[PDB]
């Protein structure tokens, strides 16, 4: 895994990162434990044109096509059209309370997830959402 | 538990149904069983504005303060303001992929869970929601 797979976009405005592998590793654990109830695959089992592939991410609203992005979402969960807050039925920290798995979740988690969500195409190609 | 506390608005034209007790006591069940969850004691555990008591589900989007409303809401679940639907994230019949319990249910259980949830403050005052 070069480095170069593993840099992605940080902001909107085009910033780039570099993560190590490690942060990924914890990402895809923060994931596989808290999102891939409804979200394995880069999949939204019940919101199939809402997924973690680039292509929704890309046209989501905001969008979700970078750390920051991906990082706000699961602070502040809101709709595709990003309009309706659903922080009430989405993981999220304000909801941790049906959602046990957001207790303990931490800025830096955030920031793995967000890695590896956006990594996966990179490996998985189209098999990824 | 007269027949009168046991009659509520069946639609909101006004029509009233009376239903029979055994019929509030399997809604209990599936309440229990597919809302206590979130909704114990009629509140909303992520979402204390918009709870199962009678004032908040009257001033709902269409007002889910009659069987019928209720049953919709189950079948089709939406937003406080009743314009985005969630049934994505709220357990209904097309959510029963992340919400197990919504498998077997009917209209019956529907229409019982309805009549368990108006019946509550009926009996419980202001404890409900
Ligand atoms: C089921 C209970 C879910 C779990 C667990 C997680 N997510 Fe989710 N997510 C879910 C739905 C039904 C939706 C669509 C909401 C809508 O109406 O738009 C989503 C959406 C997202 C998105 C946005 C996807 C996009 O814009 O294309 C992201 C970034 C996302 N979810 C991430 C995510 C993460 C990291 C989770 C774990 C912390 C997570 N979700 C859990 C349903 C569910
Ligand atoms: C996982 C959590 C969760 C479960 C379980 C759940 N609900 Fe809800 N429910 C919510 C949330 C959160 C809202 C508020 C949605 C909104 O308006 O944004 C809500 C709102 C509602 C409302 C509308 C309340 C109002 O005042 O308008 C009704 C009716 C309702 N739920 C009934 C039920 C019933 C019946 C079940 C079971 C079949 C159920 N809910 C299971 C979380 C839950």
């Amino acid at each position: 895994l070069t480095e170069e797979l593993r840099t992605f976009p940080i902001n909107a405005q085009g910033d780039t990162a570099v993560l190590s592998l490690k942060e990924i590793k914890k990402g895809q654990q923060v994931f596989n434990a808290a999102c891939a109830q409804c979200h394995a695959l880069g999949v939204t089992r019940t919101n199939p044109d809402v997924n973690l592939s680039p292509e929704a991410l890309a046209l989501a609203t905001p969008p979700r096509d970078n750390i920051a992005a991906l990082v706000d979402y699961i602070k502040n969960p809101t709709t595709y059209d990003g309009f309706v807050e659903i922080s009430e039925l989405h993981p999220s920290l304000k909801s941790s309370d049906i959602f046990p798995k957001m207790r303990n979740i931490s800025e830096d988690d955030l920031y793995n997830v967000a890695g590896y969500i956006l990594l996966q195409p990179k490996v998985r190609g189209e098999q990824w959402g």
